């Protein structure tokens, strides 16, 4: 018998994120040749979902024409046997499905580890390729 028993591990409580203020979006070269092609501005339409270990738990309004939308929206949700959060940001076109823009993923145990005493992360966190966006996160 192992003694090498784990008091690794999955996260198991209450999710609720808040979404701030986004900045330093950049359009891909897909949506530059397709919906920002020729517009007279290369500005986004976008919007973020937020997502656990890839179920979608919610979804912000779009902005319009904006590379920095501010959002001030909050989601949240039970999570069972949590890996991560995914936060991704799409453009909104016209027609047919939308653009992935950028997304950033962050794992519960990151998010614990940080936090410490608290139960409450805010900061900054990095989108890729580009980007970053400002969020109020409670594991509890």
């Amino acid at each position: 018998h192992s003694s090498g028993l784990v008091p690794t591990m999955k996260f198991n409580g209450y999710l609720r994120v808040r979404i701030g203020e986004a900045v330093g979006l950049q359009p891909t070269r897909w949506s530059l040749r397709h919906s920002l092609f020729k517009k007279g501005h290369q500005l986004l339409d976008p919007y973020l979902t937020v997502s656990v270990d890839q179920v979608r738990v919610g979804q912000t309004s779009t902005k319009q024409k904006t590379n920095k939308p501010t959002y001030n929206e909050e989601f949240c949700a039970n999570v069972t046997d949590g890996g991560h959060l995914e936060l991704a940001v799409f453009h909104e076109t016209p027609l047919g499905y939308d653009h992935f823009v950028a997304n950033c993923t962050l794992q519960f145990q990151e998010l614990l580890r940080t936090t410490g005493a608290s139960d409450t992360f805010e900061g900054w966190v990095d989108l890729e390729p580009e980007g970053k966006v400002f969020v109020v996160i409670t594991l509890t």
